[PDB]
C-alpha cells in the first residue's frame, strides 16, 4: 500500500466513472455538503461566543442579561440541529449513489459473453470473484467518502481560528503552540517505536500455542496407546512459560512509557496554553486593547481560551485522518486489477490458465445441423496434448454413443464443442451456440416457478411470442409422467426452492421436457439417465427421433448400444473408432 | 445470556478458585488498586480547584497570583501521573494472574487418565475444546476484571460530586438534573425501538445477494451451454433493487431520530445546567454564602459548572458498563459447561457417543503375559452390535494374523484392547496400559530432538535410570539401517520438524527402533510396512521372535501368512475362525 502518483491516477480514472456528467444528481450532493461544511464552523463559533454572555450574565448577578442572552439560545437551538443532521444524511447518500453507479458498471460487463466462466475457471488472476464484486464496492465507497468528509472539516476549523486569533492574541500566539504539538508528536512517535516490535513476537507465541493445542487434539489416539500424559503437559507448559514471561515485561514497558507520555503531551500543553493567551493581558501599557472593565475582560479571555482547544484537536483529527489513505491504496489496487482482468477476457487473451499456438489459432463457421473434424487437434491449454490429428463426420438423423473409460478427456472434448475452451489448429462447422443443451447428472434449476423453470432460458413475454398455451405445456410435462406436479404446490405461481423439493428422477425428467420443449438440433447426455425407467427411457427416445433431433450418448448400456448407430471408442492412451455398426461389439474387447 | 442468581453462583462458584487464600499475591493487588481508585478522584478536584484559582490569576490582571497557582500545578503534576499509570499496571497484573491460575486450574484436570481422548471422540458435548481452552480463558478473564474497574471509578465519583454540590447549590441541585437525565433517557429509549427491526432485513437482503452471488458462480458452467447471460443479470437486479430501495428508508428515518435527538439530549441538559447553577446567585438576600468581591463570584461560579459536568458524565458511563454483564454471561457459561464435563468424564460417565448396559459391565484383572476372551461381546456404544458372544485365548510365543475385508469393526476391537472404549459384558485380562503400542501408518513424530524421538513415552533422566549410552542408540538404528541420520542435522541436539524432514519408509523404520527399544509384551502393526524390503521385514521379525515380544500383524501377505501361527477371518457380517495353521489357506475360499 503506497501512496504515489499512480495511486492518485487510478482514483482519479476510477471517480471519472462514478460522476460521469456535470449535471448528474451526485452533483447536487456535493455542493449541498459544501453549503453546510462552511454553516457548521459559523454556528461553532457562535454558540462560543453565546456562552460566555451567558455565563456572565449570572456571574455579575442580573438577571436581564441571562434572560436575554438565555433565550437568544433558545430560540436559535432548532436551527443548529438541521445543519448537522442535513450534512449526514448529504453524506449517506452520496456514497449510496457511488455504491450504485460503480456495480452497475461493473455487472453490465461481468455478463458479457461467457466472462463469467472463463475467469472462475480458465483464469487463476482472481480467486473467489462474489465476494470481490459484493464487499469490496462497499467498502471502497464507504472509505471514499469518510476520507474527503474527515480531511475537510478540521481545514476549515484550522482556517477559521487562526485567523480570529491573530487579532485577539498576536501573530505568535496560535504559531508558538503549533510549533510545540508538532516538536512533542515527533518526539512521542520516536520514542514509541519498540511497541511495534513486541506485538509482532506476542502474535508468533500465541500462534506456537493454538498449534502445539491442535496438534495435541488431532493425534490423541496415537499418544494415549503409551501414557501420553506426562511429556504433553510438560510441553504445553513450556510454551505457556514463555508466554506469560514475555507479557511481564511488555507490560511494564507499556507501564513506564505511559507515564513519560502523560507528562509530555496532557499537563504540558495546558501550560503553554496559559502561557500564550495570558501574554496580552498581564502587560498594562498593551496598545489599547484592554482598558475596560471586568466583564469584558472575562469574555476576552474565555473565547480565546475556548477557541484554542478547538484549535489544537483539529490538529490531532487531521492528523489521525492520514490512515485512511493507506487503507484506500488496497481497495483501488483491487479494483482496478478486476477491471483490467475484465477487460482482458473480453478480448481473445487470457493467462494462468485452471507446441501450436496457445490462445486462439483456427476458424469457426457457422451452418445448420452439421458439425465437421477435419484435422482438429484438441488439447488442454496447459501444454498437455490429448490426442493427435482427429477426422470424423457426423450427420443430421445419426448418433455418436460413447464408450470407454471413465470421463478423461471426454469432458475436453464436451467443453470445445460448446465454443468455451479454445481451438488449437483446425478448422470446425458448429450451430451458434444456444444449439448444444448439455444436461449434467443433475439439471440445473433457478429460483422461480415451473413456468420459468421450464422455460428457464426464455421468459414469459418470450413464451407469449412463442404461441404456447399451458395447455400445451400439461402435455409436455404429462409426456414424462410430470403430471402429478400441478397440485404439489398449487400450479404456475409457486416459489420453492427446487433442489431440495424435487428428487433426482424428477429433476431429470424435468430436464427431459425441457429438452422436448426447446427442440435443440443438438443435444449431450452425461450419465443423467441413472434413475430412470425402461419405457420412459424408450418414450423420449422415439419422440426424439420423430422430432428429429441429434442425439450424444455417454450412457453406455446395452439397450443404448442398440439404440445408436456409430460408436466412439477410447482406451484413455489416445486413439478414436468410427464406424457404422459392428454385429457383436467393438473389435477390440469390451 | 440471563442475568439471575444462578449467575451470579456460577461466578463466585468459578471466583473461589483464582483467590484461592487471603495471603496470596492476587490480594496485593486488590488492595493496590483500592488505594488509587480513591487516589484518582482526589486528584481530579484538586486540579478544577486549581484551574480557576489560575485563570482568575491572570482576568484580574495580577502577576503575583498567576505566578504562584501556575508553580503549585507545575511542581505537582509529576505526581498525578503516577496515580493514573499505576493503576493501569496494577489492573493489567490481576488479569494475567487471573489467566495463569484459571489455565492452570484446567489443565491439571484436562490431561487425566485419558479424558484429553473420551472428550474429543466418545463425547459430542463440546466441540473443538483447543479453542474453549484458549481463546475463551483469555476474554474471561478480561471481562472479569473489565467490570470491576468500570463499575467502580463512576460509583465514587458520583458520590463525590453529589457531596461536594449539596453545599454549594443545594440539596435539589444535583437531584433536578439526574431526574431529567433519567427521563430524558427513557423517553429517547422509547422512541429508538424500530431501529432495532430494519437491522436484522439489511442483513437478511445482503445475505440473499451474496447467495444469489455464490449460487452464479458455482453453475457457471451449467449455464454458459444456453445463454445464461440474461436471466441471471435480470435476477441479480432485482435484488440489488429490493436491497437499494430498503436502505433509502432506513437513512431517511435515521435522518428524522438524529434530529429529535440532538435537541432532547444536547442542547437542552445545558440549558438546565444554566438555570440550575444559576440559581444561588440570582437572589440578593441568599443566606449569606455569597456577599464577596468578583474575584470569589468567578470561582465559585465556575468550580460548580465544571463539577456538574462531571457528575453527568458518570451516569452515561455507569450505564454504558451495563453491557458488560449480558457478555460475561455467555464465558460463564461455556467454562462451567467444560467444568462439568470434566468432572463427568473424570468418572465412568458420558453421554453422546460419537440390550446390555452402555456405560461399563464387566471386570478387568491384570495379569502378564497372557490376553484371555472367555465370553466377551464387543460392540460400539450406540446400540449396534459388532459380533455375537466371542472366545478364544492366545499365549506367549504365538502370532494372531489378521485376515479378511476391510477395517470395518476390526478398529473397534483395537480400541477396546487398549482400555478406551468400554467393555459391553464379559471378563478380560490385559497388562497395564502402557504394553500395547499401536503403530498406524504413519508413526506419530514430536517436536524435539533425536533422542526423544527414539524415547518419547520416556524422557532424558528416565533413559539415565536405564542405563543406556549412546552408542547403544547407535546399534539399535544401526539395525534398521537409519545410521546415516545421525550427520543428518549434526546429531543428538536438532530440532526441526520431522513431518517435512523425513520419508514414510524413515518415520516406519523409526518406529520400529522405538518398539525394539521400549521392548513391550504385545503391540499391533496396521499395514505400516507398506514402503519396506524383504531383508529389513525379515531381520525385525526373527529379532523380534528372539527377544520374545507377541505381535499382531494385519499386512495380509504371503510371506507374512508363512511367518504367523494363528489367523482371525472375519466376514464382515461377524464371525471369528481361531486355529493353528491350514496346509493351504483358510478353508473359506481367499
Amino acid at each position: 500500500a503506497v501512496v504515489d502518483k499512480v495511486f492518485f491516477s487510478r482514483l482519479i480514472q476510477i471517480l471519472k466513472i462514478m460522476v460521469p456528467r456535470t449535471f448528474c444528481k451526485e452533483t447536487g450532493y456535493l455542493v449541498l455538503i459544501a453549503v453546510m461544511l462552511v454553516s457548521r464552523t459559523y454556528c461553532d463559533v457562535w454558540m462560543i461566543q453565546n456562552g460566555t454572555l451567558i455565563e456572565s450574565g449570572i456571574i455579575g448577578r442580573s438577571r436581564k442579561d441571562f434572560k436575554r442572552y438565555l433565550l437568544n439560545f433558545i430560540a436559535a437551538m432548532p436551527l443548529i440541529s438541521l445543519v448537522n443532521n442535513f450534512l449526514k444524511y448529504g453524506l449517506n447518500e452520496l456514497k449510496l449513489c457511488f455504491r450504485v453507479r460503480l456495480t452497475k458498471y461493473l455487472y453490465e460487463e461481468y455478463l458479457q459473453a461467457f466472462t463469467y466462466y472463463k475467469m472462475g475457471n480458465l483464469d487463476n488472476r482472481i480467486a473467489n470473484p462474489d465476494q470481490l464484486l459484493t464487499q469490496d464496492v462497499e467498502k471502497f465507497c464507504n472509505s471514499v467518502v469518510d476520507l474527503y468528509s474527515n480531511l475537510s472539516k478540521p481545514f476549515l476549523d484550522i482556517v477559521l481560528y487562526i485567523f480570529k486569533l491573530t487579532s485577539a492574541i498576536g501573530a505568535q500566539g496560535p504559531a508558538s503552540m503549533m510549533a510545540y504539538l508538532v516538536v512533542s508528536g515527533l518526539f512521542l512517535t520516536r520514542l514509541r517505536r519498540p511497541i511495534g516490535k513486541m506485538t509482532i513476537t506476542e502474535q508468533k507465541y500465541e500462534g506456537e500455542y493454538r498449534y502445539v493445542n491442535s496438534r495435541l487434539i488431532t493425534n490423541s489416539e496415537e499418544i494415549a496407546f503409551y501414557n501420553g500424559n506426562k511429556r504433553e503437559k510438560q510441553t504445553v507448559h513450556s510454551v505457556f512459560r514463555k508466554l506469560v514471561e514475555h507479557l511481564h515485561n511488555f507490560i511494564l514497558f507499556r507501564f513506564s512509557m505511559g507515564f513519560i507520555d502523560s507528562i509530555i503531551a496532557k499537563y504540558l500543553a495546558t501550560v503553554v496554553g496559559y502561557l500564550v493567551v495570558s501574554r496580552p493581558f498581564l502587560d498594562l501599557s498593551h496598545p489599547r486593547h484592554l482598558k475596560s472593565t471586568h466583564s469584558e475582560l472575562l469574555e476576552d479571555y474565555y473565547q480565546s481560551g475556548r477557541m484554542l482547544l478547538r484549535m489544537s484537536q483539529a490538529l490531532g483529527r487531521i492528523v489521525l485522518a492520514g490512515r485512511e489513505m493507506t487503507r484506500l491504496a488496497g481497495f483501488t489496487a483491487r479494483i482496478t486489477e478486476l477491471m483490467q482482468v475484465l477487460k482482458d477476457l473480453n478480448h481473445g487473451k487470457y493467462e494462468r490458465t485452471m507446441i501450436p499456438l496457445i490462445p486462439g489459432a483456427g476458424e469457426i463457421i457457422i451452418a445448420d445441423n452439421i458439425i465437421k473434424f477435419d484435422h482438429v487437434p484438441l488439447a488442454t491449454p496447459n501444454g498437455d496434448v490429448l490426442i493427435r490429428d482427429l477426422n470424423f463426420e457426423v450427420r443430421s438423423g445419426a448418433n455418436v454413443l460413447i464408450c470407454g473409460p471413465n470421463g478423461c478427456g471426454k469432458s475436453s472434448l464436451f467443453r470445445v464443442l460448446g465454443e468455451l475452451w479454445p481451438l488449437f489448429g483446425g478448422r470446425l462447422t458448429k450451430p451458434e451456440r444456444g444449439k448444444l443443451f448439455y444436461v449434467p447428472q443433475r439439471p440445473y434449476m433457478t429460483l422461480g416457478t415451473l413456468r420459468d423453470q421450464v422455460i428457464y432460458p426464455d421468459g414469459r413475454e418470450d413464451q407469449k411470442r412463442k404461441g404456447i398455451s399451458d395447455l400445451v405445456l400439461k402435455e409436455y410435462l404429462d409426456n414424462v409422467q410430470l403430471g402429478h406436479i400441478l397440485e404439489r404446490e398449487g400450479g404456475w405461481d409457486s416459489v420453492q426452492d427446487w433442489m431440495d423439493v424435487l428428487s433426482g428422477g424428477e429433476k431429470q425428467r424435468m430436464a427431459m421436457a425441457r429438452l422436448f420443449y426447446h427442440k435443440p438440433q443438438f443435444a449431450i447426455l452425461d450419465e443423467c439417465t441413472s434413475a430412470v425407467s425402461v419405457d420412459v427411457e424408450g418414450y423420449i427416445y422415439s419422440h426424439c427421433r420423430k422430432v428429429g433431433i441429434t442425439l450424444f450418448t455417454v450412457s453406455h448400456r446395452k439397450s443404448l448400444w442398440k439404440h445408436h448407430e456409430y460408436y466412439l471408442h477410447m482406451d484413455g492412451r489416445g486413439n478414436y473408432e468410427f464406424k457404422q455398426i459392428t454385429e457383436d461389439t467393438v473389435e477390440f474387447g469390451s
